[PDB]
């Protein structure tokens, strides 16, 4: 996250931290997800794409911090890990770019809701805000683009949505972006998504009610003027999330 804000798990208690296993033993941070249920996080498929096989990851609920454990975390194996079949590494613009993590830990358990482990609510189908709305972005990503490190504190900031017209225009992303993305920037483009940010939420208050609008997944470079955070669009992706959440 470029600006914004460091935060806790506390305030975005679905967020999810993925992290995978080397071949040598050593750990790194792959992506953001959110929790969707019990059993079942949701991410994009990008970040696995390349490492496909799910006992490569690990995955943390109640966890605010990058490197170090937080108080009353809980860790799991992959027990599916499911990526859409749809997928497509189209220039930056990925299509499709949804994925769902089974998880499961070593004593056969799910999610277990506390303080700091909660569930995001999915939106109604082709149901999302007006653009203009505010909305926020959670996740460990970078800070500035220059950055080699990750934050090791969790971070959120606040995004604007952007009209398909304003983001289709060839000064924005052109025919990059989808009717099954959502754009959205800083009006000022001093706070966005970045690496590091992939996988995570896009949450937006709908009716009153916290709804996962978005899927972090692309955007050329970040906190750049005309270049918006690209989302996967939770709303188009509903029978394909209910039908494979039965696996």
């Amino acid at each position: 996250i470029i600006g914004g804000e460091f935060t806790t798990i506390e305030n975005q208690p679905w967020f999810a931290a993925i992290y995978r296993r080397h071949r040598g033993g050593s750990v790194t941070y792959v992506c953001g997800g959110s929790l969707i249920s019990p059993c079942w996080v949701i991410s994009a498929t990008h970040c696995f794409i390349d490492y496909p096989k799910k006992e490569d990851y690990i995955v943390y609920l109640g966890r605010s911090r990058l490197n170090s454990n937080t108080q009353g975390e809980m860790k799991f194996e992959v027990e599916n890990l499911i990526l859409h079949k749809d997928y497509s590494a189209d220039t930056l613009a990925h299509h499709n770019d949804i994925a769902l993590l089974k998880i499961r830990s070593k004593e056969g358990r799910c999610a277990q809701p506390s303080r700091t482990i909660q569930t995001i609510a999915l939106p109604s189908m082709y149901n999302d805000p007006q653009f203009g709305t505010s909305c926020e972005i959670t996740g460990f990503g970078k800070e500035q683009s220059t950055d080699y490190l990750y934050p090791e504190q969790l971070k959120m900031t606040v995004v604007k949505l952007i009209s398909h017209r304003e983001c289709q225009q060839p000064h924005y992303y052109g025919s990059e972006v989808t009717t099954k993305m959502l754009c959205a920037a800083d009006p000022q483009w001093k706070t966005d998504s970045c690496q590091g940010d992939s996988g995570g939420p896009l949450v937006c208050s709908l009716q009153g009610r916290m709804t996962l609008t978005g899927i972090v997944s692309w955007g050329r470079g970040c906190a750049l003027k005309d270049k918006p955070g690209v989302y996967t669009r939770v709303s188009h992706f509903l029978p394909w999330i209910r039908s494979h959440t039965k696996e």
